[PDB]
DNA sequence: TTTTCAACATATATTAGTAATACTTTTTCTGAAGATAAAATGACTCCATGG
């Protein structure tokens, strides 16, 4: 009622439509971990606005960490910012919230 | 020393998305006495040659 439910998180996908190489990625980064010993993708993650999504091999993506909408395409974008800088043209495609976590009292 | 705290942490459950692997299942799919008989016993006889 008078009080509002709260945006914790909010996971969605892109698709970059292209694969890549996980571990040439894995090169080149600030925020990357991959051991597919332990689980085949990289970690990719950020200090603002707070969030980690995913990446796959086959050129998709999850998206975490995500307060808010205007956090998240914005992000979502920014971590195509290394591959297109970097990798391969990875453009941003499919963008749908898989889930929205939220808590109140 | 002991006790209460605390505290640290870490599972625990949801909902996802993957993706990949490993791992269990399941579902085919084959590799008491006196008749009755069976056979060994034996005699009979056809039929063999030879002096």
């Amino acid at each position: 009622s008078g009080i509002v439910p709260t945006l914790q998180n909010i996971v969605a996908t892109v698709t970059l439509g292209c694969r890549l190489d996980l571990k040439t990625v894995a090169l080149h980064a600030r925020n990357a971990e991959y051991n597919p010993k332990r689980f085949a993708a990289v970690i990719m993650r950020i200090r603002e606005p707070k969030t980690t999504a995913l990446i796959f091999a086959s050129g998709k993506m999850v998206v975490t960490g995500a307060k808010s909408e205007d956090d998240s395409k914005l992000a979502s974008r920014k971590y195509a910012r290394i591959i297109q800088k970097i990798g391969f043209a990875a453009k941003f495609t499919d963008f749908k919230i898989q889930n929205i976590v939220g808590s109140c009292d």
